[PDB]
């Protein structure tokens, strides 16, 4: 059993003073003055905020891409979650154009059992269409995955056509499934980054010129476009720039389902990173690329009124020297920045306490509302009996830095390397059990559990 | 003592089975299979949901306005408002251009002292500028009123000009006071009356005419250019149609702090209404004017997006002997549309049972944003230990129609009349105290109180 | 030699009265009084107003389509072109993805010569992309012809993919050749006339909803980003709709060397004529379809500010038994309709005459700005010494009806059948001959010229 | 007689090389060899261009503002015009609101004749409105002024309020005269600058910030709405960044006759000429103010596209010495920026030489448009039989800088001073009779006349 007692409780609806009690797995009653049998664990939580456990809808641990692997495994990836209050994350299962879709899920599937620390779920990647893959298509859906993945880049590996798109988006209606979408061209990526190289324009710097915002807003338009002739409902990952979110604002605005995600780095980083040359510059490669910084502005304004939905991360770790692999061509730079155990004090750190967001829109775009999007909800994202226990006692008095020196992300540099936050962790629990107490990693091995979710959106 | 039991709660972020229990006026503990003491009020919600009381960010009880008066008072129309499962109204404290607004605040104030059934509050109108007023505002503010009232319309009577409605802003800004207002023209639909008229068109079918789309367009955008210049925090009321809404988003969109409500009417009713010819025309009429149907899309796919924050009435009861004060000239119909009672079942029914509407977005649109906005949370808009218990026991069973026969508003016709609903309120509850059981009435006079606010947005 | 006197001249910036002298095939001199040699011969436009020869930039003539071919010839094709007041067309020459690009370009070019009694030249359409076909294209364009036609739709048998769409688009912007496109999306079309038909809904009242507004936006925009990604200059052809209008617009104010042309047919029809059943309604389906009325206003307003650049009337006629021919399946119905002949007394009378378009306005649209766009200025499309005599006088006087019975065009119906015009072309000339007078047709075989451009967009 | 000979001759929509011959004041004949009467004169166009005169729209020669007069007189005034190129100016007549419209308009009418070099012709200035002003702006409008001006800024002085600007526009609509307008917000600016100016912020670097594009885009919304609203027909002066641009576009596209202008110096100067500080930055400060520099590609854009219908200057020459006025006080230093004798030659260089603009565009944007607009054409804005002889052989193989050195303008700094331009006049004729020969003025005083014009836009 387990007691929080004399925190403030902070939801995305709700904010007071009360005693949490959780006899087993899920929240049993909230009062003030509850009184815990003998032997429950009683974390005091005076001066501490109690969020609901943090959602990251958007993670990559298991990934072969770009010549080689991600640096996470479910094990490293979990518990650095964790450390940064994320206590279920939704990994992109993405076996490419060349492998069997049901291997593939299986594969990923496998290497996550009795391997994470925390629950977790999958959006299944479709990288191609035909009638045996929407055989396995409707398999998987069956054991529990209620999302897709499509890609509107990465020719002949990820990236499907418009009529393998319409396939998908029909299948996905039929069975009730939400489809997220990474949108850009992979024609046009495909054709700008030959003609960069062939004009010996090599560098990280070239990366972004090789698919500008334009492309990003193409592509955005365009899957909004096909949600809106197929009647199903869609999800853009990572959006980054203002054109691409007129697009996808245009389509919520006339009616379209529609939702809208934007990642950490996006909101903190920009362009210029990506052009300090050598090695350094190569740590902030991602796709769709690091923009201009007028688009920062944009992005928090959208956030604070609800425009941009959910905050992810995209977390996609990779150590220097494999960056390195593209030191001839930037095409050969392997996409990614690992950010999965900071997004949740960076985005209350520069949102929050230092910006205009709302703490409850906050809590809203960090947890709750991705638990909705993806049937996660109400077991997860909110703080009211019947839950799961998934709770996040708070310290908003803490302050220091973010450093690869201090981070459990199995890679060699942070992404945020001396960003200051003002705030942090102190107790982390999943499913009832302490995970993360006072900064000190206390988490089980193999307690968390893959997440099965029933389709909604018919 | 009150307890309601298994009933499925829902709010904005939270969906569950579970028992309430109040000990007294607020909610002092939440959890399954709890024991009440005895001699506690023990209510059954099985197979019924359980919402926060609703909150109605816009009425009209006392209003002397178009040489005559509204309809309500704070007894008829309280009652009207519970019956509909609305536990709390904010009124618009409206005195003229010719009064004090000291003495408006205090005949408002003591008018609803002892005779309102649930709790209320007010928004302070301002429709003139000087160094007396502002001294008096100074007073009001500190007597708990948050918010002020400002219209862009009914020139001479209302409507401050940009001079008063600039100083208004920075005043506001200086005392952390949200400003909402009512956005038209004053001289051009004063203009656009008399050019009407002067042209013999004088039936109800040329109010909408003489005070088109555009006319609220450019008001509302005017009213964004003055928050975005003093850096005061707004909302919009009533926002009627697509070209004002695309005002408001546009400001949004670029940081401006503002907000959008609608009112019930303009979701449901159209212009043509308004063109059925003499008293029955006259019924409907209202500003802004019922608007041509294809504008009711925009407003529900915006308010299932969140685009559009909170949903009021603009509640304004009129018997149809007054409404014939202008069967001679449409500009001498007193305007307005009786519907505090009706709001959450109309809403619900065409919104969530028969609609697209989330039914969290329908909670939070119909009671927590307005009480975050208007400083009422959590204090009111929610369900969690230490709120008001403030509860409506919902019966999603329930089908009828709306009628001005089984009405409690003090007024001889019904909007709606006709209006099919797919449920009601079962119980209602004020801080603890049982106002409607079974569609009774029990509610007790003078048990509502003033809320008092803290500014907040400086 | 000819000689017009006391006419009043009228072209894009200029209006005024005097004579013109052509000594051959061009202008030789303007003046007041002028003497013309003995033998000249002298019309009298006493009363009347004299325009530049008018210019259509996009028809079919010769064109194997759906199953058959277009009825008109050369010979009749150009005959109706003249006695509407049209000296020069542009023909869209089609060979189709399984035909030899310079085959197909050297059938349209010899069934045009010694048969066309006007000037003419084409735009070449690229239905594929490969080695073969880029080098046909370079030695097309070495032949004058100085405008690519792509198509966004019609799989397999004209549309492109991106790839051989951002391939087209380079070369032409290597070559300095400007791109016409149709607007739609090839895939999107498909499925959604698979889904209509599989469903029963086989009439031609389904085909626009088949291919809605959102594709064509979809297409339009598509289009724009690779002109923009590319560099290369285009022109949409048939722009229909708002949707598809924002879209160019939105463009056009970013910087994008991107032009807009509007057909007549979708100035004055509405998609109600599609819905009349029958082979009434299949007269009237074309592509892209006859949209909602509201969209007229809105190309007016358009083409009153120069928003939309250029008119034409994609004249495409078939006979009502060919139409027939789809009587099982909308799918199987030839899109066209016919226009070639009433396009520029439709244009001035709904326009000029009885709308707010500008007549400088209406010269540019219908004669000056396509002349400038495809390299055919200052040669075509103005009244200058120099220019080439291709003159019509026009009766402003004139008052008639628009029907079958007295149209040139070589098929069985009009699609005007009925419609007033308030003007009427009374002489009609060609390189300084006469082809038309008083109504007559008075042209030679054969006297019309392929008409040989230089490529300008670099 | 004159007569032109070899010159490439160039309009808005013709180019060809031909003779003209002008037997007094309008143009006789145009053709190719033409043989002149002995004694005509005999001007050598070979290698050169020969464009229409060229029209200024908007300057400023009488007026007495912000304490003082503006330098130039009519005589100095013209002649700096027509060195550089403008045969034709449309002044501002300004009386403010305590002068009596009738005697501001004789004074300004009196102060021009026989005192300028070229023709020219006045929009009326309505800065206030009463039975009184009614009666004398019929009265001047019959005298041949069919275009008036408001101002929506400088309260108390030149302001009319939202009732006087309704009042003035249904008047405007009744007479058929267009209305320029001046947009920005009257009440807001003012704030604004108090607030500002007891910040004890007094440099010429807080002029911008005291009236930010929110404020121009506020009010030229509002002006298209009460033009939509009246009926009449609308035009505004110096739009000088996107967010207007924008809102004037988006009247355009829905129908409101409104026409867009721009001025010289907002499409090459910007904001920081104004933070250079002391009377170095006084020297650019205008209204509205010069703006942040990404607003010059939108501007040279939308010319491009013909979005942005003419060019002017907002001619106000000041010398530094009534610059240093303000030197305690931005709100105190006279606004304006001197440019009538530059514009042709800076649009030519930046526009058709080093930019995209199209040279019949530049001709259309710079002459033709402003002529149309106004009702000088065809009289004005183009060549052709019938047209006074205003010519301008410009020289295209000029290369030089500007510099105050060299102007003629009655100041003493030129805001381009260095500015390169690639061409410049070599011969400027005033109906038939040569104002500039070779870079020498040979003018007559009093040559000039005043254009009287007939109302259109009813
Ligand atoms: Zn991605
Ligand atoms: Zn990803
Ligand atoms: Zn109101
Ligand atoms: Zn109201
Ligand atoms: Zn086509
Ligand atoms: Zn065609
Ligand atoms: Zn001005
Ligand atoms: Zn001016």
């Amino acid at each position: 059993p387990l007691l929080i007692k004399n925190g403030e409780i902070i939801t995305a609806d709700s904010r007071y003073k009360a005693d949490i009690y959780a006899e087993g797995e899920t929240i049993t009653r909230i009062g003030q003055n509850l009184e815990a049998p003998p032997g429950t664990e009683v974390i005091d939580a005076t001066g501490k905020y109690v969020f609901p456990g943090f959602i990251d809808p958007h993670v990559h641990i298991y990934l072969p891409f770009m010549a080689t692997f991600a640096k996470d495994t479910h094990e490293t990836g979990s518990k650095a979650a964790l450390m940064g209050g994320t206590t279920t994350y939704i990994e992109m299962c993405c076996p490419s154009r060349n492998d069997d879709a049901l291997e593939g899920y299986q594969l990923w599937k496998s290497k996550a059992e009795g391997n994470s620390y925390c629950d977790y779920t999958f959006h299944m990647a479709v990288s191609k269409f035909d009638e045996k893959t929407e055989g396995q298509l409707r398999e998987i859906v069956a054991d529990g995955i209620s999302s897709f993945k499509i890609f509107l880049s990465y020719k002949n590996f990820f990236g499907v056509d418009d009529g393998e798109m319409y396939q998908t988006l029909r299948l996905a209606k039929e069975l009730g499934v939400i489809v997220t979408a990474h949108c850009e061209n992979a024609e046009l990526v495909g054709r700008l980054q030959q003609k960069l190289l062939s004009e010996g324009k090599t560098g990280p710097e070239w990366h972004e010129p090789s698919r500008p915002e334009a492309v990003e807003a193409e592509g955005t338009a365009r899957f909004a476009t096909f949600l809106e002739t197929t009647g199903a409902t869609g999800y853009v990952v990572h959006l980054s720039c203002k054109p691409a979110l007129d697009a996808a604002m245009a389509a919520k605005a006339r009616g379209v389902p529609i939702y809208i995600e934007s990642v950490i780095p996006h909101f903190l980083l920009d362009k210029t990173y990506a052009e300090r040359g050598g090695v350094e510059a190569m740590k902030y490669i991602m796709s769709p690329p690091l923009r201009d910084k007028r688009n920062q502005k944009v992005l928090w304004d959208a956030l604070a009124q609800g425009f941009i939905d959910t905050v992810g991360t995209d977390h996609c770790p990779f150590d220097t020297e494999q960056k390195l692999l593209g030191k001839e061509a930037f095409t050969a730079i392997p996409n990614g920045i690992p950010a999965i155990e900071d997004r949740v004090n960076l985005l209350y750190t520069y949102g929050v306490s230092r910006g205009r967001l709302d703490i409850h829109r906050f809590v809203d775009a960090a947890s709750t509302k991705a638990a909705k999007l993806f049937g996660l909800f109400p077991r997860k994202g909110t703080i009211a009996v019947g839950s799961d226990a998934d709770l996040v006692v708070y310290d908003p008095q803490y302050r220091g830095t973010i450093s690869v020196k201090t981070q459990h992300v199995n890679n060699d540099y942070n992404g945020f390397e001396g960003f200051e936050i003002d705030g942090r962790p102190s107790v982390v629990t999943v499913r009832g059990k302490v995970a993360v107490r006072d900064g000190q990693f206390v988490g089980e091995k193999g307690w968390g559990k893959l997440l099965r979710r029933e389709p909604m959106y018919f």
